[PDB]
Formats: C-alpha cells, structure tokens, sequence
C-alpha cells in the first residue's frame, strides 16, 4: 500500500491496477490527426463509444487497468483517453516518450531537450492538461538511427529522475533489445525499470532469455495478432505476422518453465482507432480479434492454465509484474 | 468588387487584400508540438506577443495582408493565426495541403483521402474552428516522392473544386516546378492557379521564365535569406544560402524586363517561432534581417524603385499579382 501511479483520472494506488495490460492503445493516429481529421474515424463520437465498448468488455473479462503507450507521435489524445476511462470506468495510463514518427520538431531536438519534454509529461502534465504520464515510450526499428540513440538516453535520464518505467517497441527478429539494453545501461539505467515490447514477435529464446537473465521485463504483447486465414492480403501479413495466438502465447509458458516468471509482461498491442496504417485495417483486425483487449483473459490466460500454469504465477504476471514494473523506483 | 476571399477572421473583400505576403508564416513547427510544448517558444503567450509586433512592424511598412502558407504538418495552430491576426489588424490567410514532413497517418492515404482532407479545410474549415483555407500548400524537395505526387494531384483536384490556388516548396536548384506543373497539368488545372515556390533560390532564368511563358507564377519568395557573412555557421548557411538579398531582388527586376511583372509574387518566407530546425535559429534570423516582413517595403521595393521599376509596375506585383491569384477561380 501506499505506492502511487497516475493515471488519466489522476492518482490511484499501485495495488488498485489490478490485472493490467501493459503495451495497449486507444487509437493508433499522429499527432494532431484526430483533431484535423476526427472524419477519418467516422467521428470523434463514434471512435470514443468503439472504445468505451471495447474496455467495457475488457474490463467484465477481469482487466482493470491498460497502459496506453501511445506518445506525442502516435497522436495520444489524453482527453479522449480520460472521457473513455471515466465510461469504461477503467484505469488508463499514459505515456510520454517518442516512437518511430517524430516531426521535425522532436527530430531536431538534444537528448537534453528531449529529457525536458519527458520530464515536462511526467511532473507538470501533457498539454494543458495536468494529466501527467506513468510510462516513458520508445522505439526502435532495427539498428537505432542517431535520432532514436537520444531518445533512449533522454527516456533513461527522465526515468532515472522520476521512477517511471521505460517501455520499447523492437524489431524483434532483428533483436533489437540488445542494443537499446546496452544504451540504456550506458546511461546508468536499471534493467528493472525497462520492458523490451514485441517480445513475441519472435521465438528466438536465447535471445529472449538473454534479456531476462539481465532483469529486463519481457514485453510478449502482440497476443492476438496473426493473419493466418488472410495470407492473400498482404498490409495484413506484413503487420499481424503468420505465427498463431497459440504460438505466441507458448512463449509465456516457456519462459514462466525457464525460470523468469517475474520478467514477464502480456499485452495484445490491441486499438479501437487506426489512422498510422492503412484505410480499413481495423475491420480486418475486429474480424481476427473480436474480443479486443478481453482476448488474453479469455483465450490466453485459460490456454496457460489447461498447459499447467499455476493460477498464482498467472495471476504474478498479470497483476504483481505490472505492479512493480508501474510503481516509480 | 465582390469576389471574396477567407481569412483566419473570416470573408474579406479580394479589393481589401491590398499589399500582401504570399509565403508568409506565424510559426513554423510541426503538427500538435506547440499545444505540447509551448515552453519551446518561452511561451504561447510570448509567441503570440512577438509575432503581433512584427506583424504591426510589416502593417506600419505598408503589408495589409499575409498569406500563412503553414500546414497541417507545419503545425499550423489556426487560433494563434486568428488571435494576432485580431491584435495586429493584418489579414492572415490560412493554407491547406501538406509540406514534406506529413507523419505516417497522412502518408499512408489515397489520393481521394487527401482530396477530402483539403476540401474539408476549404469548405468547411480548420480543425473545429470553422475557419476555413485560402490557399493550397504542396512540397517537393527534388523528384517527387510516391507519396508527394499524390499530394500534388490531391491539391489539383481541391482546387479545381473551390477555385482556391495551389503553392509550392521546391528545391529551386532542382528545377522542381518542372515535374510539379506536369503533375498539375496532367489533373487539368490551370497554370494561373499555381505559384512554384522559393524560385528565387536559383539564379537560373531559363527554368523561371519557362513557367513564366506557360502562366505559372513564379514565388520570389526568400527575399531576406542569407548568410553571407556567417558562414562558419553551418546550419544558417544550408538555409539561407550564400546569395545576397540584392542579388534576390534582381529576379523580380529580370522577370519584369522580360515581360513578365503579371506572373511574379514576392515575399519572405519569414517567421516569428521556428521549431522545425536547430535551436536558437529565430535568433541568428532575426540579427540577419531585424525587420523581418517589413523587410520587402522597406528595402527591397525602394532598390527596386531605384533599379527603374515604375510604381505602378510595383503596385501590380504587390497588390494585383496577390488578388487575381487569391481569388477563388
Ligand atoms: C501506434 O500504433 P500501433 O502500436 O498499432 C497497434 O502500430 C502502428
Ligand atoms: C515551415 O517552416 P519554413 O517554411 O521556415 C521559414 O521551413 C522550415
Ligand atoms: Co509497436
Ligand atoms: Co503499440
Ligand atoms: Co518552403
Ligand atoms: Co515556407
């Protein structure tokens, strides 16, 4: 008791988070998108009941809490996430940081000013707000370009300022994690306070177990993403991959059976609004994934435990990991 | 009398227009950056207070109207434009399109999508706000992208439907407006409709009185960027460029005595905030030309003056030029 994280409805007790999924979205856009062009999701109405319906349903299968890790460059959009939150009544946390599409604006910036743009999220709120960020967002592609090698030290020296975590998105077939851990701890950053996403993008589990040896938190949060059935349209084989739910989620038993339990966080990487893709994509995915963001407490968590899977390590991984991964350190 | 044109105040009178800047901006940016990070600027407020006494420094000088040609992903904030539009008593036009720093929710759009995009920041207005687009603004820098030859055809086709003009970004030593009226010619719009931009950073009169001949206009538009004598500074030299503003000015003089005073606009391509480059930019700017949009009355019209242009040939340039190619047409 007594650990705080925030929250778009401001503050709330770690051990309020409950069963959290860590790497989510309300809507994948840019920045200043749903403002200019709300049309695009057939309205900004429209995109909000989609997501009040959606974490509903999220929340009736268990979940209490997302952490939506859209930053400035996915488009976040924290009034529309706290009106949601509020409906849904489901905690959501926010996210500062940079992702893979920063303007020129953030491209042109030092690692000393991006550290003042994070810390600005996080101690005196987004926009004109007041709601501040419970997670630093980063990102890399492959091999980081110079740009996103700042990003990563600007994330490390806000979290190392504030006890905030640090979240990524990889290329994991090309490994990335090793990298960004290795720019990380050149900044002094603990392993701890890192989660390497898209873990599961890959079975490669040495390098997997690699990371989680050195106490990085393991982000398998793709869950429900696979085109298998839809191999013939090819935006949706190249995001959604041509690995099952199945497949994905064994990753999950084979690092709980490797000893890493405590390393583990689970998500789907799921949204209720797409703009950053292409025109349509979020029929297809409504159609592989009706379930949303309730389809790891439904499919998953059961598929774990008829594999064996104590209901007390599921319940480590889904609700203790978050908590310690949330709880500023 | 009668024709109209939108301003960020609303509907004026083409006949009020009067001496105007073509290719103007409040603030040069990226979209949603200075609702996140205003502090960048000092302020909003300070932003907003420098950008009214320049704009009242340029009305003092003779400037009635300027044309902001920043757009969505110039980060364009149509209520600062329209706040010191108010303060200063300068008409501020505000422009739709897209400039060549568009983020992925853009990019990943049809040329049907982005004729909606612009027609819906013509027709019905900016954001929320109603306020409704004067102008059309394109980018190339060099061949056109996959991406840009759909923005350019986009801008065709919304202009076409609203009568409102398209103008350009090139990368003048390219000879970018070449490829650009192609792809504007090929979707039947009209070369009086079009201005190829920053034609003045190239002393090349073959490529400028080529489109001169076929009816385009041609945007003389950087008159105060240089950097001679601060070329140990390599970020103002790749901008600004090592040809003086007298230099500058001699095009609109040689476009003039070869028959074409109706074909020219003239401007500055100035700013008041400018976070789409390095840091303290604003500041080697505003040593370099302290009069910032005064500059074209005070000086380079009297050079002009000087040089033998008569004061009518001037006023066409300055006043007719700007009303014939604002009114929607
Ligand atoms: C930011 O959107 P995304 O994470 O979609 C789930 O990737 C485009
Ligand atoms: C959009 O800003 P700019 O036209 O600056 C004058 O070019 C970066
Ligand atoms: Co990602
Ligand atoms: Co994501
Ligand atoms: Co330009
Ligand atoms: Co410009």
């Amino acid at each position: 008791t007594g650990d705080l994280i925030n929250t778009v409805r401001g503050p709330i007790p770690v051990s309020e988070a409950g069963f959290t999924l860590t790497h989510e979205h309300i809507c994948g856009s840019s920045a200043g998108f749903l403002r200019a062009w709300p049309e695009f999701f057939g309205s900004r109405k429209a995109l909000a009941e989609k997501a009040v319906r959606g974490l509903r349903h999220a929340r009736a299968a268990g979940v209490q809490t997302i952490v939506d890790v859209s930053t400035f460059d996915i488009g976040r959009d924290v009034r529309l996430l706290a009106e949601v939150s509020r409906a849904a009544d489901v905690h959501i946390v926010a996210a500062t940081g940079l992702w893979f599409d920063p303007p020129l604006s953030m491209r042109m910036r030092s690692v000393e000013e991006l550290t003042q743009f994070f810390l600005r999220e996080i101690q005196h709120g987004i926009e004109d707000t007041g709601i501040r960020a419970g997670i630093i967002k980063v990102a890399t592609t492959g091999k980081a370009t110079p740009f996103q090698e700042l990003v990563l030290k600007a994330a490390a020296r806000a979290s190392l300022a504030t006890g905030v975590p640090v979240t990524t998105h990889t290329s994991a077939s090309q490994r990335d994690g090793e990298q960004q851990a290795a720019i990380f701890e050149s900044e002094g950053l603990s392993p701890s306070r890192v989660c390497i996403g898209h873990s599961d993008d890959t079975d490669d589990l040495s390098y997997l177990t690699g990371l989680a040896a050195r106490g990085y938190l393991v982000g398998l949060d793709r869950m429900p993403y696979s085109a298998i059935g839809l191999e013939g349209n090819a935006s949706a084989l190249a995001l959604f991959g041509t690995r099952s739910w199945q497949t994905r989620a064994l990753l999950i038993k084979a690092l709980i059976d490797r000893g890493y339990k405590d390393r583990i966080l689970v998500s789907h990487d799921w949204l209720f609004g797409f703009s950053s893709y292409v025109t349509n994509i979020m029929d297809v995915m409504d159609r592989i994934n009706p379930d949303g963001m309730a389809f790891v407490p439904l499919r998953v968590i059961p598929f774990l435990r008829e594999k064996g899977v104590p209901p007390e390590t599921l319940a480590g991984v889904t609700v203790a990991n978050p908590a310690r991964f949330l709880s500023p350190t």
